[PDB]
């Protein structure tokens, strides 16, 4: 049901002790739009609701990232653009991603269903975690499964902000 | 005349296709205060006037990077403090810089005069470019030479904001 993962470490890009990263990734199936179901309180997303990330393939082998979100304190939709690159083999879902301005950090897919509908992604340490989905809501069952992996990999899931989405 | 360079390419640190990076860098001569003559504008400097960049040696072999500017909207001076490390040899003027946690960006000196009076520095893509100078103004001749290198390395110099300086 879930993609295979294995313990993976790269200095400066993965959390202490390593995390189980997807090891038979197919980047083409990760393209397009994902909704941010949940995030930890990442400084560079603070305040934002209805967040999405949209990935597209670049000529240089990286991905373009378009981040979109609504700031309820301003009543305005916002957008930013980043880049993503594999740090190693493209079958390992370990990348570096520009999360703000020119500053790149680790982006590690630590759970992924085999149909590329739902994903658990962590950053370079345990202050950075996302649940992503092809739909604006997920089932309680999918929520439990993603949370279970996060807990297994040492994250405190009570740090999640459950992001406002259509139908949420 | 300008320092010699060699092509350096690494995704996440240099722009696509690589850029020519100074290859006989002597970091001690790069220390101290530089005026930001021009920047491509981005989030973390928008609206800033009278910007200086200040580099100092760290005990750990890195550089402290301070970026200071006057923010008219706040009516205050502000500064961000960061840490930069060479990604390779210390004679290659390519570094990685962080101002917040485990998030780093590429800093690449792509033109440098041999007396360390002016420099052209790019980030990890072609949205990031700076002209730095030991003096708050530069001559037309120096300005044109920097613009020519920028264009040579694929940058669009119409994106420059010419920063308010004394
Ligand atoms: C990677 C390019 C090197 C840039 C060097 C100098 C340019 C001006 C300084 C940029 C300041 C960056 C501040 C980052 C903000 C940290 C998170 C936050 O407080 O929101």
């Amino acid at each position: 049901h879930l993609e295979s993962t294995s313990l993976y470490k790269k200095a400066g890009s993965t959390p202490p002790r390593g995390v189980t990263v997807v090891n038979n990734f197919d980047a083409k199936r990760y393209l397009g739009t994902w909704y941010e179901i949940a995030r930890f309180d990442h400084r560079f997303e603070r305040g934002l609701e209805k967040v999405t990330a949209t990935y597209s393939l670049r000529d240089d082998g990286g991905l373009n990232v378009i981040n979109k979100g609504y700031n309820p304190d301003r009543g305005m939709w916002q957008q930013s653009e980043g880049k993503a690159y594999f740090t190693g083999a493209p079958t390992r879902a370990a990348l570096k991603v520009s999360f703000f301005g020119p500053f790149y950090g680790g982006y590690n897919v630590i759970a992924l269903d085999r149909e590329y509908r739902h994903a658990l992604v962590c950053g370079p340490d345990r202050d950075y975690l996302w649940i992503l989905s092809r739909t604006p809501t997920i089932s309680d069952e999918v929520k439990q499964e993603m949370l279970a992996v996060a807990t297994r990999e040492g994250f405190d899931v009570s740090k999640f902000i459950w992001v406002q989405q259509p139908g949420s």
